[PDB]
């Protein structure tokens, strides 16, 4: 009962991370909006949890994200808590193999489509004291070997979220983020199979963090539920997910 | 049920942060042993609460925290937990005006006591696979004025953490810290009773977070009892509950 | 003499903080092409500079930007360090105010046209064992109001920063940032301008610090020559130029 | 010339990076007062330099450092900048084989000694406009292995450090740290000869760095002098010397 009654939105919500996030916001009570690009997890989720609908939108396309704002209050009353999630990281490249296109490409998902569905959704979150949860990246942090566009749109989307909390707090409305590390999901899965020794890149992902294994989108999904509904004096904070990947690390020429 | 069958201690639990801890972790079903150097407040509250009892123990004294550990295994048969909170800020103080002995016996307190716990509790939460949380400070990262003994205590809990963290990773047991900013309890309300004019030093305590209020001593709970019960992911963190406060901020020369 | 033989790129060299790098690495003994899309600060920066030279450049265009790299090869022969400098903040905006079209540009030039040179430069800096940095903010770490779209470009150009150093260091190219805080320029002069009380504004701008004043584009120049030529065992570093800024800060409902 | 006319003092200057300090002063136009609790070193190296004297002062006994500072002045006529350098890591120490008694000893070298001195020179400083540099240790920040003492006690020397900057700021008195990685001295090699293969420690020391190598006590040197004599408008940072070793890091259980 954390958050019965309560109305949630999770971007990116058919598979990995943002099916954890929705899983542990039913299980809290709230009714949650499950937004993807792709039908096909989503809708199985749907099915599967009471409590839970699919609605199709592409975070990208501004349309399609003024539709699930006006649709979730249609059929819902109300808006309590956004959770963007939606987001991608490519595979391994080198700077030199970057291209400002593909930066672009990056930047609308993951900064822009996070900053869209947060302005759309603001004026009914501040009607119900609701609150705005973006999912980043510890590597936005400490950076990341063969990824400067996803470490650059992480690193902007932890930012932009205290510039947000700032603007929102007169309004009572708390602007948070989470930074997960290495979290086994089909993400995960997809890039690993892309190297030349899949099993290897996983062993070497799990022995990263000191807890000696990957996080679960359970977590994150804790995580959330916790700051959605009992971190009421926590704003513009960035929660790291991350089981300790952060922590620790002639010869001097 | 969040933490249901499990052992907690938490010193410095007579009052304030460290009563709502108390709070927070009963009403999540755990037992709770309150330590604290002050009878009053301890003994009041485990009359209050069915499974809390009150255990006076002055954490700078090495006998008190020996028996504090095996009291809690006697009585309780294990202990899951440990929330190092006892701690002090000393009325605003100019450097020059700080003395070595002074800083010292604040480190007494607000370090070492919390090191001699932890070491004394750790082979308990091993066998657990338990946790230990510090309550730190925001300051300890940000600085403060007129603070410089206090400030150097918690940036060394912080530290202290992150390195306890990365050694008993391999055991299973989880270090975390929570670095509280201005919270509404008996010390704040103390340390403006000494100030010229306490409401107006009040006032601008309050106005220091974005969120325009101070904390209470639940939401520091609430915090710990996510820490130990739902984030096992988690290890090494320091969790802000600030309200904002560390958010934003001829002419040159 | 300490950067001696040295060649340097400053984008948005023709006045402000750009005008200051660009006067340090001269007084340093380097040879400086000042970037600039406006003609007027920077061809009488050069006249007035021996060793330093003006080359129109916008650096949102891709075109303007392969043309500043190759002119500064053939005239000068290599090419040691980039500065990317050249960046905007719009005046304050509540978050409802932005749009994405103007984030859009605002990224275009804060993070793209950084991310463009140092794409463009690197294989000269591998060959001269060089460097880069780039001129972030100090907001980009803290968050500022009014400010969403900006403050989010400069946590992506710090973040950025810190994954270009890890993938350019087997190459022997440090890549390092800036963060200024409250700096006096022609940009914090006409945004202050555009205020109700544009005294009252920069006086508040004078004791955000605890040093009690804004910050001079000499003292940014002293730090980025610091950076390129004394620096050897730092990378990725994001250095500090704020005056003190971030350093500290019913009544709880 | 940088730092022509100046008086500097640095403790634990007789070998390793306080020797790296004293030598780049020096070579700055400053004159040096090395402080040691060991002769050796820092006499051969007053002997080796003109314009650097050695005192014999152990900075955990006042009694020394009051007459240290006081022969600064007695010799030297004023002083313009304190280097907190003198301190220690202790051999590799699992957490329950650490002592509150060794953790006290280390408090009162890395910690304390940093405090009396740091007081009794600031009546010095403040009429000069002189500054403090503490070193203390990335670690501090990120956490170490078998080192809780040690990364307690720099933890706290980093926050100090930003405390006592907000409290000397108004009356010209800066106040910064320089946080080393691992920089190749004599403690290194010391605790290296320690384990079972040393070479191999070595090695793994140099590659924990991007750059591919420790640091040397002349990088850590250029710091202090760029923090003294350039950086005025600095005061609270933590200025990283680390060569990037912070940056970057069922299979879910
Ligand atoms: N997995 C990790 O280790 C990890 C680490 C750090 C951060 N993250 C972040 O967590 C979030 C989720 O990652 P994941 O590993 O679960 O990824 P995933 O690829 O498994 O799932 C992402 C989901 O988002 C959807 N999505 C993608 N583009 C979309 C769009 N334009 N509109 C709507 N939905 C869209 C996908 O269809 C998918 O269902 C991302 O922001 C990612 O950057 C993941
Ligand atoms: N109140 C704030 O704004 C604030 C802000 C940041 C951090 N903190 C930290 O939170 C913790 C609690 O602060 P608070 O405001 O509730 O303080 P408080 O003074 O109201 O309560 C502290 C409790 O600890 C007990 N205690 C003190 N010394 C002890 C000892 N030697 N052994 C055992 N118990 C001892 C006291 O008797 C008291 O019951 C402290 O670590 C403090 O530094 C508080
Ligand atoms: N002034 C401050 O307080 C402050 C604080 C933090 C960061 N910064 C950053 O410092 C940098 C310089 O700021 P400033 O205050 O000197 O600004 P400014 O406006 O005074 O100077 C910026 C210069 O960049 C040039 N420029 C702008 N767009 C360009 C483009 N597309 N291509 C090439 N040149 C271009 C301008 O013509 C101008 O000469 C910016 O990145 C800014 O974000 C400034
Ligand atoms: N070497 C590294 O990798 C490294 C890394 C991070 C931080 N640091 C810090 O840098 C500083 C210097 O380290 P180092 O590697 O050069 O060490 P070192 O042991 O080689 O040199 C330390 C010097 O300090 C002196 N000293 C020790 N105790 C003293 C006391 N009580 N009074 C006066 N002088 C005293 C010693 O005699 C010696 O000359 C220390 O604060 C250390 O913690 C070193
Ligand atoms: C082969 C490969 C490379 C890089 C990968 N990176 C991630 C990721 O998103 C991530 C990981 C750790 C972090 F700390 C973080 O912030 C993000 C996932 C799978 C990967 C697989
Ligand atoms: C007159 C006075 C002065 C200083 C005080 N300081 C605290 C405190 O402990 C604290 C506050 C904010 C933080 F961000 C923080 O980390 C700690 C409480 C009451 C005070 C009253
Ligand atoms: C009226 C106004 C508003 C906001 C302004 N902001 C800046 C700025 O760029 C800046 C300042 C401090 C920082 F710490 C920082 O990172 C950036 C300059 C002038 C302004 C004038
Ligand atoms: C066998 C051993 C173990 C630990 C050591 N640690 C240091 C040290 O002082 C240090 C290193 C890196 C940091 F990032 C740092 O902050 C401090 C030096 C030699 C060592 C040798
Ligand atoms: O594909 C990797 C993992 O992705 C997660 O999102 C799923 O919950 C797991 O069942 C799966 O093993
Ligand atoms: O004394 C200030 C506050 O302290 C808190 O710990 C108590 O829970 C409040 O009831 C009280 O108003
Ligand atoms: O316009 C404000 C300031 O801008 C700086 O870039 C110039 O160097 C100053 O002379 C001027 O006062
Ligand atoms: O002992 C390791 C290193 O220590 C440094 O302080 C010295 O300057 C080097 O010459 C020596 O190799
Ligand atoms: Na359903
Ligand atoms: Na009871
Ligand atoms: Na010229
Ligand atoms: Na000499």
């Amino acid at each position: 009962t954390r958050y019965a009654g309560k109305v949630v939105v999770v971007t990116g919500g058919g598979r990995g991370i943002g099916a954890g996030i929705v899983r542990a916001f039913v299980n809290s009570g709230a009714r949650v909006v499950i937004c993807d690009k792709d039908e096909s997890g989503g809708r199985a989720l749907e099915q599967e949890l009471p409590g839970a609908v699919f609605i199709l939108c592409d975070v990208t396309q501004e349309d399609d994200v003024k539709t699930l704002v006006s649709e979730t209050i249609r059929r819902f009353g109300r808006l309590d808590c956004v959770v963007n999630n939606a987001g991608h990281h490519p595979p391994p490249q080198r700077p030199e193999e970057t291209s400002a296109q593909g930066f672009r490409q990056l930047l609308e998902l993951n900064l822009l489509g996070t900053y869209t569905l947060t302005k759309l959704a603001l004026p009914y979150l501040r009607k119900s004291q609701g609150n705005v949860i973006n999912i980043s990246s510890l590597v936005g942090a400490i950076g990341q070997a063969q990824a400067v566009p996803y470490v650059a749109t992480k690193g902007a989307v932890t930012a932009m979220t205290k510039a947000l909390a700032l603007d929102e707090s007169p309004y009572g409305v708390r602007v948070n983020c989470i930074s997960p590390g290495n979290i086994w999901t089909p993400l995960w899965e997809e890039l690993a199979a892309l190297m030349p020794d899949p099993r290897a890149t996983i062993r070497e992902g799990m022995l990263a963090q000191p807890l000696g294994r990957m996080g679960q989108p359970a977590e994150v999904g804790a995580a959330a539920v916790f700051l959605a509904s009992e971190a009421n004096f926590c704003t513009g904070i960035e929660l790291l997910v991350t089981g300790g990947a952060e922590l620790g690390y002639a010869p001097d020429i």
